[PDB]
């Protein structure tokens, strides 16, 4: 993922204009081969004009490049782009949102699952890598940097998410299908065990790690749901069509004629189309914007760090329930213990704009 | 499902260009037979106007091709499908979220009915195919292709969702209205009955299964629903008419005329109107990609997948409260039981493209 | 409601073209006395242009058609039809997601209101009545067809929803707004009354009963919400406006002038414009898809049937929560006991289009 | 709010044209002082064309006429127009999602704190009045119609909202900003009392208030996010920009020149331009509408009736939790306690209308 | 953040003319520097146009004002500026409801952690505390203001968010990511430990505090996300490209040429053409509308005020769980305790406008 958030904090002069720069993620890393076949295919188009097109068939190629230009409906691309591309963005946004995150879960299981012994920490242990199991067995489906770090289930079991004796159950299941929910049921049979124990000492307690799971799940779920139904090949087809056939009749139209052949706005030759290759950028381009987030979890710049999240999710759950539980600052008063305002103190850098007077709503007029 | 995901997980150089060759749900697999007819009525138009229409009715035709072009408003009808398709994509993948799955309902029946014996798993194989019945009463209603599975109720009790005992059941319940809900109210009584007898321990454990029951029933409620409920006949009507009525004057609008006669932009004859078939891929083509997801309980090679979804969903359910119900492995201690830093090693393939120093935020220059 | 979904199940050659001939519900249905009207209009324009209006007028005429015809704005009126329709059906969808029903409410009255009695089966008959009692109330204030069926109270009571007793306490309390709420407070009081009698066994079953309570006055409530606060009268107007403020401009601005008065883009007479209706049914016939679904409660052929949606939720909870309670077969073992494969079996008919293996995921090249 | 519902029940033929003569909240009412303007910069500028203007500024004058013309760009005005309306009305609608109604806190307080003695109503008049004083002093905030009517917190201890004893608890919180939550604190200190006195007898019973609570002030705190964080205003002055900038190239580049000069598409003096008044009912008229949504809670005819709301569900709690709690009728049996078909007769009006087969699914050809 | 709602509260005639004088926040204040380099360019363009380029120059340069006015795309700009935007928007108003706002938890500690003594207020002051160092430590991650006020951890320790020895807990963590999450942690082992010693009584109280807690980190979890995910910068670079490459052919193609040279449509000189700096004001400045909404966490001036919130939620938080615990005033009865109308007065000002009947419904014609 490509992160710029800290140039675009503030809107300055040069604001967006700083970003045409860049290489990681961006327009020229994707259309520097395309563009280098459109000016192939418009310098051969213009060179065989010139020198290979005689007389007589010059009079019939210019015959062509007044019709292609009038059938160059460059209006009706921007709604076939415009709204297949915020369709892309809304799965692609969703596809984030559903990835499996064990940190809802880490709260419940350091709240709820107890004890100080090492019985008490191996079932923090065992059900945090549990979840963090099932989001691997998923990201190594839909994911192809996952599935590169993890081609087998050995590879599962050496990076230590599965153990040895896990295996030989999860392989001895007779499923033909997915088995990423397989650690999910193994979640609840090891959260009811733990409750039957006295591990889980309410019973609301152990009603909200059976809830937080489904949560949890249902994102493991949700992943498989994206990569199985993907948007419509006849919808992703028609906007290729529609850009392509475009940029077919905008490859002859647009040929800078003879000047003194007498033909109507074709009166100059500028030796490279500038206002042409720069609607390649904007066409062919807001294309390559749905090109790479039609399956966000490969390995583009500004695809999703899949292999970031499931090393983040596996250190910091085990940080949170094992070397964490029950270990906190002995309690003493604030800082603002007797005072009536518990306002924290600025620095001098933050200082001077902050003298507005508190917003009370818009009927009291300050 | 025509999944294609891995294809387009990197975009490319050839990255769309590629998905123009493909046949299963294509575009060219619904308009093969259209624009066979759209060039049966312009190749039939072209013919009568050099050979059978004679010279005084070939100064009147010429007369409605100049007026069939200037109302060739090419620009409204992509809003009337802009704004119409995606409003069908939007039906299209919330109908696939209502798809009735037992997953999150496999896991709060292993996690709170309980037993071992043969009472035991009797309990959690009837919750699951109570769950499984209703979802095959529902898609029998509103797909096809589950209904040539099961044109009668007696090819699921053959099919073993239903019991011979339970059909006297089904079939005596005087009720003229869709019965899909019944076997969540079997659901219903049956986990009341095993909370009863002690199966289900706890009182939040009860409450949890009528919880996730609720979310499962609802949505065999809401594929109820959208079946029922279709997008209005007349918005449906008025973009088939948008689209075809563009396509009557652009049919004679868009003919090649004798060059010789004197006419404006009409010089040529390319003998084939190419980048007017191209206008058919795409303005036709957009209006059957709605044609596919109005109803996506069909047939189609781009339809969802219903009996495949029947079949996992009831065999990964039994799998999952019958096979695995407190048969876990053994509690043993991690890779990174006493390393205070739980990250597991990479390949070689994904090894360099592992550099990067952890995001911590925007403020933070790194 | 008109229901077309079984006649486009799969794209067709002839899959939309086939539902221009259907009368309920259709666009013809509602535009044919405009149609007469524009007609009517156009055709008393042109035969007082060609007998009534005499030469000195008829050249001002010719100079108002081309005055006419330059302002005929076809394109920024498909965005003020655009935006405001998928308005309009995004609040059509939302009414019908907020129409009340008393389904998951009957599955938690059946399976926490206990007893076999008379007084058991009593108080889940009540309950469910109250529910029902309280959709009649919200649907006879916000649609016309329930309202015909119910205009007075006393239509209520002999109808069977309130009793003769209830409406002593409906009509004695001294409120001036609506009570469709009142049910919903006797839901309540009766919901504790049977939890305080032991009949709600359970804490946490008499919370899920108000927790689904909640989700169904909210359902009353949001129609009620919908019905006040309909769409902006100044939003309504400016797109009935823009249409017939663009079909005043294309009334007289598409008329056919003499052809030998010598004027550019107009050289023929068709009689009748039928690429000016066409343009009509597409404009207006836009304008009559909102002019349906601003009140989907009404008495239209493709308006929400909540007259049948009131008999069966009053019907299949009566049976669901008398008939069905506790009435189950006898637990026996299903089809696949002993198989580990749960895999129901196949037709003939879909028995070939099944043999595709079993989609893992995009990384398993399978 | 202007509620026109039961006119647009049923598409009839002038369906939306007798909209165009109400005059509450309508267009007439908003832009009967711009078009007086737009028509005094008009015939300001052509009574001065003719009389005040001479020959050789006459020819300089119908220079600037054919520039303002072509720069007129009526497209991109819808665009900048619509997407920035429907960000207006999807604000506006989640405005009205957002405010606070007491009516899933009433069947609460009723169903759970329970006393039929003085103390017992006490504590339910006292939690609901709460829950009342916590709406009003949001609204009073953020609509100018509920601070007209409490301009100052006397006005609110004068209504019965607060007591005078509240309003010295109120006021001695040393708190610089707005205390709509404070009511919401006390009613987690009062539900906590009656808790403890036992007169929320379950543990649960006590959860759902506290549960249903953070839902009605969340709506109390959404509706002072929507007050503070407003549309940005960089976004509200591209738009009037973009309106009123065409309004100025339209005032000057529609003006109806001198016929007899000889220029192109200029024939006629119409003495009013009637296509371009239209023109200002449209474009103004779309962004009159999102200037009356912009701030829902002002004095508008079609903006939130705060004040109705306000005594609505102040009078409509203290009806429900003091004069109808554990006030029901006796349980007696319904109207179709023996009959398996719970179904209600019908009027002679909905009668024959009522003929349909009950529609089981698309699968069934019925 | 900018706040203008009680300007906007009714439309009048100048309702949105009176905003565009405006300063802070406004398009002037971000366009000004562009305007001038617009300016900058054309003036340039223009005075080497008539003096410094010499005859032979000045044809080929007005062969390519008119090269450069054709390729003058301004539709298509409208659109990859009208999806962009509102994505933007889309993403700007969720970053605002993720804003870690510890009310919703204030209300139930203030409610379930009880205890009128030293240590009964130390938990409920110090489970308010974790929350509010939860949230400075996410924002002084994602926001500049945040950050150069907590520039470091002992900023956070001076300012009595953390103390100096749970500093020592915070630090010795081995993580190499962020460490938002630990006070949540810290969360869920103090309200553990108060339900172990009985400050927390009853289960469902302890149950409502870890779920109130996993709805406020997902808050400070989703503001890392909308932080590390930004737009892609292939979306951002398009649309930064589109407006830039038009305004490159609109600086040259709307160069006011010489009159005498005779070319159609250019036959004055404006000396400054401002229905061109109009369109930069409406082009240019609807992308400063997302130039400023791409990172709201800034220094604009509508920016997030998320300095403001820190201290808001911060005092109000320690005001409720300390100061205002258990101290209510003594329970008395109402205004309306024997009326059965609780219909509060009304003032002079808001008295004839109020005479309306009530609204019931759309059937009941009033
Ligand atoms: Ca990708
Ligand atoms: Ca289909
Ligand atoms: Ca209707
Ligand atoms: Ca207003
Ligand atoms: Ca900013
Ligand atoms: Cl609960």
């Amino acid at each position: 993922t490509v992160t710029y958030t800290a140039r675009v904090a503030k809107a300055r002069f040069g604001g967006f204009s700083k970003l045409l720069l860049l290489w990681r993620g961006s327009i020229y890393k994707l259309l520097w081969r395309e563009l280098l076949c459109f000016l192939g295919l418009f310098m051969a188009l213009s060179a065989a004009y010139r020198f290979v097109l005689t007389e007589e068939q010059k009079r019939y190629f210019e015959k062509l490049v007044l019709y292609c230009d009038r059938y160059a409906s460059l209006i009706p691309v921007s709604f076939v782009l415009g709204f297949y591309v915020t369709l892309v963005v809304h799965r692609w946004w969703n596809q984030y949102l559903s990835m499996p995150l064990t940190d809802a879960l880490m709260c419940v299981v350091v709240g709820t699952v107890h004890g100080h012994d090492e019985r008490g920490r191996l079932y923090r242990r065992t059900l945090m890598r549990y979840a963090g199991l099932s989001g691997v067995l998923i990201l190594r489906s839909v994911s192809t940097a996952v599935f590169k770090r993890f081609p087998t289930i050995d590879h599962v079991v050496e990076a230590g998410f599965m153990t040895r004796e896990e295996r030989k159950k999860f392989e001895n299941l007779n499923s033909s299908y997915n088995k990423y929910w397989v650690p999910c049921v193994w979640f609840c049979n090891l959260a009811a065990q733990a409750r039957r124990e006295g591990r889980i000492r309410d019973n609301g307690a152990f009603k909200l790690l059976l809830e937080e799971l489904n949560v949890f799940r249902s994102k493991c779920g949700m992943l498989f749901h994206y990569d199985w139904i993907s948007v419509p090949l006849v919808y992703t087809q028609v906007v290729t069509i529609a850009v392509y056939s475009y940029f077919l009749a905008c490859l002859i139209g647009r040929q800078f004629l003879d000047p003194a052949q007498g033909y109507k706005d074709h009166d100059l030759d500028l030796c490279v189309p500038i206002f042409t290759l720069l609607q390649f950028f904007f066409y062919a381009g807001w294309l390559k914007v749905a090109e790479q987030l039609i399956n966000p979890f490969g390995e583009d710049d500004d695809d999703f760090e899949t292999n970031f999240l499931i090393d983040r999710c596996f250190q910091v759950s085990m940080l949170a329930v094992d070397e964490m539980y029950d270990d906190l600052a002995m309690l003493e008063k604030d800082l603002y213990w007797d005072a009536a305002e518990a306002r924290a103190p600025y620095t001098a850098a933050t200082a001077f704009l902050m003298q507005q007077p508190s917003f009370q709503g818009s009927t009291f007029d300050i």
